[PDB]
């Protein structure tokens, strides 16, 4: 029985999408020895301007520092609702349908969202995602819809708080009975990989 490696993110966190390249890079090199797997971690009101500038001023950060796209023009329009549930449910929803496919479509997600200007909080917008990775619509809606992936989702939203977790993206293994926080932020991939290496060489 692998470790797990759990990534406590959120698809409409930036420094979550600045960090997708470390992470694919993490699965890509760890896989063998820790299964890696996303632990995702609500609103109605709009959006108000000092708080939208602190989330483009993160956006910009990100952007700058690792490089990956974003589009600024007409980014956040007024009105926009900053609803980020239905986004984690969606990967709590394939998760269920094909664990393979969770990484792909959290990053399918962000890229939508930052980039595409979509709005990642829509049921339309999450199914059309879901279709481009080969999950058929009439397999990810119910499961999108159902109690279950709504009680899951809440979960471990509930569990992220459980755990103490203060910033994100953030890094967890899970041996057995035991959890160790490996990061709680954005780390370049030299970083991790020490933090990971001794992991392993400490516990194993």
């Amino acid at each position: 029985e692998k470790p797990v490696l759990w990534y406590i993110a959120d698809p409409m966190c930036s420094w979550c999408w600045g960090f997708a390249p470390v992470i694919e890079n993490i699965r890509q090199e760890y896989s063998a020895f820790l299964t890696v797997k996303i632990m995702p971690g609500g609103t109605n009101t709009p959006l108000l301007p000092e708080k939208r500038a602190q989330i483009l001023h993160h956006w910009h950060s990100v952007h700058i520092t690792t490089g990956q796209p974003f589009t600024f023009e007409n980014a956040l329009p007024e009105g926009f609702i900053y609803d980020t549930e239905p986004a984690c449910r969606g990967v709590v929803s394939v998760s269920l349908i094909e664990p393979e496919k969770v990484f792909p479509f959290f990053a399918a997600i962000q890229r939508a969202f930052y980039v595409g200007q979509e709005d990642v909080a829509q049921l339309a917008i999450l199914k059309k995602l879901a279709v481009d990775l080969g999950i058929p619509e009439s397999r990810f809606t119910p499961v999108f819809q159902s109690d279950e992936a709504k009680q899951r989702t809440l979960a471990g939203f509930q569990r992220v708080a459980q755990w103490g977790i203060s910033g994100f993206p953030a890094l967890v293994v899970e041996s057995g009975t035991d959890r160790y926080l490996i990061t709680t932020g954005y780390r370049p991939i030299e970083a991790l990989r020490q933090l990971l290496d001794t992991w392993l060489q400490q516990h194993g």
